[PDB]
RNA sequence: ACAU
DNA sequence: CGATGT
């Protein structure tokens, strides 16, 4: 109904999909950029989706910050709730980089504890989330 | 169908 | 138009 403008909004961009993938998450009252992960050159949209709402998760916790995380990805957060990246890309030799980040990512979530909220962004009455990357 |  | 996902 109303957007909890105190939070962290995050968004993956690609080249692509399977294809380069980079992620941000800005403050989603001002749209300050918070972080950005340099990109990666080989992945799918809902990894990129699903490393950033993880990363968004590390960072507000190393914070103690207890904001929640908006997220445009349906997929990406039932990921996310599951602690299970359900991709479909082949594991090879290309792919390795974004997969060991995925692989990385569940065991953190497999290791830690938060309460961060994620919330879906409601793009559909509220316009594109504040981390997309207008491409 | 919905979300990208 | 293609691809990634539930
Ligand atoms: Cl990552
Ligand atoms: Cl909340
Ligand atoms: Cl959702
Ligand atoms: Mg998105
Ligand atoms: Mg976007
Ligand atoms: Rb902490
Ligand atoms: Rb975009
Ligand atoms: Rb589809």
């Amino acid at each position: 109904e109303e957007i909890i403008w105190e939070s962290l909004s995050v968004d993956v961009g690609s080249q692509g999909n399977p294809g380069i993938v980079e992620y941000k998450g800005v403050d989603t009252k001002t749209g300050e950029v918070l972080f950005e992960r340099e990109p990666i050159p080989i992945g799918t949209n809902n990894m990129g989706e699903f490393l950033a709402i993880v990363h968004g998760l590390r960072y507000l916790k190393e914070r103690n910050s207890r904001k929640p995380i908006y997220s445009d990805s349906q997929t990406a957060i039932k990921w996310v709730k599951d602690k299970k990246a359900k991709s479909t890309l082949v594991r090879n030799e290309e792919t390795a980089l974004i997969w060991k980040l995925v692989d990385e990512a569940e065991e953190w979530l497999n290791t830690h504890t938060y309460e961060t909220p994620i919330l879906k962004w409601q793009t559909d009455k509220w316009g594109e989330i504040k981390a997309d990357y207008g491409r």
